[PDB]
């Protein structure tokens, strides 16, 4: 854990612009970003960027998303999101990241930490 | 379309209690309601069961969920869901936004629903 997401607020809904608001740590500095977005994992994603590209940080690109639910789950039930990711470029440095939650962003938002955390560890 | 979701909100992430709005029309009656869940969509859920309730209607359950992004994955690509009930049918939604392609598909299922 040498980056973590503190906190985060994803907007999203009918007749609602998307948009993400992002608290990061990393090296005893915050960073806190803001951003519009197609979808609240989209804007998200934009969020982090500009922290990132500040770090000098590349993120990989997303190659395959997944979700699934155990079966008979109903509407309350835990999501496991894999995300698959892409360094270059074709296949030698593709790997998966995964999270598991209630809320189906914040497992995105988790796969994505981890994402971050393996590629800075 | 017999029952239309005019709008809805919903609101999550970390350090933040899933929450969400809806506003939907039934039968020349305007529903506004507002409630948390453990996600966004649970959010959506218990909010729309409580028009449900009001309404006498019971909501199928959710038995399996799918979602897909077309090949060529990129952050802002567009969002399949596929969802499965039973009281066992499926219907779907395509939006840019996960949770909004989710919605999509639950307003799908309630108009075969109210047939
Ligand atoms: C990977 C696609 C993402 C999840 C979608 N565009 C969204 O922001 O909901
Ligand atoms: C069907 C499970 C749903 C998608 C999940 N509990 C959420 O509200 O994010
Ligand atoms: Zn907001
Ligand atoms: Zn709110």
């Amino acid at each position: 854990k040498v980056l973590t997401i503190k906190s985060c607020n994803i907007h999203s809904g009918i007749g609602i612009r998307p948009h993400a608001q992002i608290e990061l740590e990393y090296q005893g500095k915050i960073h806190k970003e803001i951003s519009e977005g197609d979808g609240g994992y989209d804007a998200f994603m934009n969020a982090l960027t500009k922290i990132t590209n500040r770090l000098g940080i590349s993120i990989p690109k997303l190659i395959d998303y997944e979700v699934r639910i155990p079966p008979g789950g109903k509407t309350d039930a835990l999501v496991e999101t894999r995300i698959t990711w892409n360094k270059s470029l074709e296949e030698d440095q593709t790997f998966k990241t995964m999270g598991v939650h209630p809320d189906q962003t914040v497992a995105a938002v988790h796969a994505t930490e981890k994402m971050l955390n393996q590629i800075l560890q």
